[PDB]
C-alpha cells in the first residue's frame, strides 16, 4: 500500500478529497483497503473517507491520524505466529 | 486471489462495503466460482462487492474460516 | 483464456452472473470472446449469455456443457495446415 | 493488432456485437486507422464496437477475407 | 505517443471519431496530449478535436496536419540546453 | 510523476482542460498531495482534471514555475 499524510489541510485539498488538522492517504487494492478502513474506525481521533473505491482517507489532529496509519501499517504487515 | 479476514467489523467498514466477514479479490471468473463454494457453505451470507470488484462472506468467526478453506482448497488442486 | 465450469451452481451464484444443470464459464479478450460465443451458440443443449462484456457464459446440463467447452477450446488452438 | 474470422455467424453472435465478420482488435489509433480501410473496401460494412473496443467487418468471405488482407498489409509496411 | 495520418478519409472515419482532406492522429497519455492539443491549436490549416480523452485528431489539408504533426513531434522530443 | 508546463496557452486547450499551466500527472495519493502544495502557493490557481485524471495549476509562468519547483521538491526527499 501507499501511505501519505497531509497537515494543515487546504480547503481546496479538502474539496478535491469530497467531491482537520491533518489527512492521512491510504492507496491500495479494495480488499487491503477495506482491512485499513476497519482499523481506522477503531481508531480514536479519526473520521474516515472512502474516497469513490479508491482511497482511503483519515481525517482528525495530527496525533491521532499518525497514531491510526501506524496501526494500519502494522496490522497490514502481518507477522504472525507461523509464518513460514 | 487474495484473501482477507475482518473479525467483529464496525458499522462503518460495513457500509463501505454495502461478526467475521471473509473477504476475496481475484479475476471475475475465479471469483463467480468462489461465490458457488461460499453459497453452499452453511452459516454465511455471500455479497458480490459491485462489474463486480470483491466477493465479501458474513456470518460467524467459525463459519467464515471453513468457507474461505473450501474457497481456497477448490482454487489449488493434474500432470 | 480461462476455462471454468460449475456443477449444480446455487440461484445465489445465477444470480451473481445474471445481475441450469451446469454453467460454464469463458473469460477472455473480446475478440476471442464473441469467437467463443459463435461456437457455442451453434452448440446443441446450451444457452449462452454475454456477462457485461467480461466473460462468457454457457448454461445447460453437464454433457452439452462440457462438450460446448470442449468444441470452444479447440477452436482456440487452431492449429490448421501452413500454421508454420 | 489481433484479427479473427467468423464464418456463418449466428444471430445470437451478431446480438452480442451489435455471412462472414471479420474482427480486429488493437489500440484506437490502430482501429480508427483500420476503420478507414475497411470503409475503402468492396462488399464490406464497418462497425466500431464501442469507447470503441473492437472493429467489426461484415460481408462474403472473399470481401471481409480482402478486407483483412488491406488491413494486415497497411499495418505491417523505413529504415 | 504513436503518431498516425489518415489521407482522404471516408464519412464513416469521421463518424467513428466524432461519435478534412487528412485527419492527424496522436495517442499519449492525457498529459502529453493536452500539451499537443496546444501545438496544433496554434497551427495554421487545422482542427483539433479532443476524442473522449483517448485521442488527439486533428483535421485540415495534408500539408497543414503534417506540418502540426511534425511541430508536435519536434516539441514532444524536448532536447533542450542543459538536458544532461 | 510527469510534470509539463504549458506557455500562452490558447482557449482550445483550455477548453480540452476544462498565461501557463503547470500540469501534473500521477498516482491519486501524490496528485492530492501535489493539489496541496499547489494550493499553498503564491499566484496560483489549481484544478482537478476529472475520478481525478490530472492537476492543472494556472497563473503567471515565474509562480507556476515555482509551485512546480516546490510540488517536485516535496516529492523528492530517510535511510
Amino acid at each position: 500500500m501507499e501511505y501519505r499524510i497531509i497537515k494543515s489541510p487546504t480547503q481546496g485539498t479538502i474539496d478535491i478529497l469530497c467531491r482537520a488538522d491533518a489527512i492521512g492517504l491510504i492507496q491500495g487494492r479494495m480488499i487491503e483497503m477495506v482491512c485499513a478502513a476497519d482499523v481506522a474506525e477503531k481508531a480514536v481521533g479519526v473520521t474516515v473517507e472512502d474516497i469513490r473505491m479508491i482511497l482511503l482517507a483519515i481525517f482528525g489532529d495530527t496525533a491521532s491520524v499518525e497514531a491510526a496509519m501506524d496501526e494500519i501499517r502494522k496490522k497490514e504487515t502481518e507477522a504472525g505466529e507461523g509464518w513460514l
